[PDB]
């Protein structure tokens, strides 16, 4: 498995292969992925660093983006406050075994240059293709804000303000890539990270819908949250504990049941995990047992390097 | 006739009346307004550059904006060359006699705190609001842009930013400083003046809608232009060659007309000018004759003053 088969490995798309496959090549090359500062570091934040950690040992550097203007458009607060919980999310990221270089959006966003391309970008995108590329993103509001379609133009211009030859980040952030990739002279490569489905199954994990798995909560908290989780018997779409499965778990995997269900079963690939689970020839509670333990000693050197801070 | 009444002289509205007799109180006072550097200066920019005259009369430090940082999110190009016509304008304000303070936006409209200030104005903004708001405004355009809706928070800040205690500006500006009256702590005076009538009569005269009589016209272009207006006869309302009357002419007026005609005609007052003609005993060509080579006068030392550079 080559440099570009681990970059690609457990994404969605990349825009383009071609174009990554030329990155490749370049002895210095950068990737960023920018998050709005979160009180809470879920499992989807932590898929996206597993990909940023793919990413630096492809030889790419690595710089995190602590995007607190973009969360101060987007109606998370006062700046002083998002900068606070970026500094703990910093520390949450290097607990992961991250390293890398960490930049507060504001620290540059504000720069007369910036602000003018902002305003050039501005000329040439329509408000309804800023309205749509924030679907996904934008805070829920009956009565949307200016702020809302700042906000896009903002992001398209931080990948060309910075130079970057990479960026990552979840099928959320799609449309604000690709617009980035029609006004830009240079295009990005753009690493798209699937979305994870929330514990109660009915929409994607976040920090402000209670249903995400946090990296530090305590064994017993992952144990409760998997065991009252949507998880259909052979129903694979938008199973959280299969994707769990899928995009955390090391194979091959030993899942231990009583000898009256069957007995330990071992599994060589996520794959046949599924044909497994398909053929409704692994139970729920067996999966979710398996899958709560193993994510347990995942998570643990992670809580553990943020309980002795 | 005191200086609230002179500066009431001719305007549509003053937001409010209160506060401007508060404001008239003060030593140091300040107005300005933002003009979008405009290829041709005409008499709807002549109607505002007189009230500012009037308000410097007043004991007012008169500043005057060249919006070219406005003029750009609004379409009109490249900022260079927007620059230039800000200069040629600024020319022509000092040949109608203003003297005053020049300022371009974008010397202070790209400043860290200037753009902080906008961001914050936009969470506060519907993306409604600002649309509305730019209804009179805003470059036609059948695919709107995210700029058009920076346009109305940018000037927004303006009056924040510079201190002033009255803004003034043309009807069509007034959604956008209530807006500001709503959102600013401190209230600034708006004092709006008329719309004039293009001398078609089918819209609002306008320097992208070929319908305006430029301060520099020749005299030859303004007889041609006016003998070829909307006039039509007993009718005031939306009847361009009535409002140049009501708002350039000094009276008692003595319209010239042949003995088979009545005779010359003098008028003491825009009112009573508005009786004849309401009852058609003043004939269209006969108040257009009067109106021409009362205005050619009237704009004569401009003319000569550009004429001379
Ligand atoms: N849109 C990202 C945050 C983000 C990512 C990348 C960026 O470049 C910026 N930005 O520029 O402000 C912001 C999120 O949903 O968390
Ligand atoms: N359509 C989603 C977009 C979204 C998802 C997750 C989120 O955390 C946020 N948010 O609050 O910024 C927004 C919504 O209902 O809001
Ligand atoms: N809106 C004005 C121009 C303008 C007036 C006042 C202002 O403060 C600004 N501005 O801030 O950019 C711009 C026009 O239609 O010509
Ligand atoms: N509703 C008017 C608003 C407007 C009037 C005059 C103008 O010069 C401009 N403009 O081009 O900036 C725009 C229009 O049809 O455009
Ligand atoms: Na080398
Ligand atoms: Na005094």
């Amino acid at each position: 498995m080559d440099e570009f088969e681990m970059i690609k490995r457990n994404t969605s798309e990349i825009i383009s292969e071609e174009e990554l496959r030329e990155v490749l090549k370049k002895d210095e090359k950068s990737a960023h992925i920018g998050f709005e500062p979160s009180g809470k570091i879920h499992l989807g934040h932590y898929l996206q660093i597993k990909k940023m950690i793919d990413l630096q040992n492809a030889g790419f550097d690595i710089i995190i983006l602590l995007a607190d203007l973009a969360a101060y458009l987007n109606q998370k607060g006062e700046l002083d406050e998002i900068r606070k919980i970026g500094d703990y999310n910093k520390k949450v990221f290097e607990a992961m075994g991250l390293k890398a270089k960490y930049v507060y959006g504001s620290e540059f966003q504000l720069d007369k240059d910036y602000t003018l391309n902002v305003y050039r970008l501005a000329l040439k995108t329509t408000l309804k293709r800023a309205r749509r590329s924030m679907e996904l993103i934008a805070r829920e509001d009956e009565n949307p804000k200016v702020a809302e379609v700042i906000y896009p133009i903002m992001q398209v211009n931080c990948a060309h303000y910075r130079g970057v030859d990479v960026a990552v980040g979840g099928m959320e952030q799609r449309k604000i890539h690709m617009l980035a990739r029609e006004l830009l002279p240079k295009k990005v490569v753009c690493i798209h990270n699937p979305v994870l489905t929330g514990l109660d199954g009915e929409g994607k994990m976040s920090s402000s819908k209670g249903n995400f798995i946090a990296v530090d909560d305590s064994p017993e908290e992952i144990r409760a949250k998997i065991k009252k989780a949507y998880c259909p018997a052979g129903v694979v779409e938008g199973n959280p504990i299969m994707e769990i499965a899928k995009y955390f778990l090391e194979y091959p995997l030993t899942i231990k049941r009583p000898e009256k269900f069957g007995g330990d079963l071992t599994v060589n690939s996520y794959e046949e995990l599924e044909s497994l689970f398909k053929n409704k020839e692994l139970h729920p509670m067996d999966l979710k047992n398996a899958v709560a333990e193993e994510l347990i000693k995942i998570l643990e050197p992670i809580r553990k390097r943020l309980l002795e801070h």
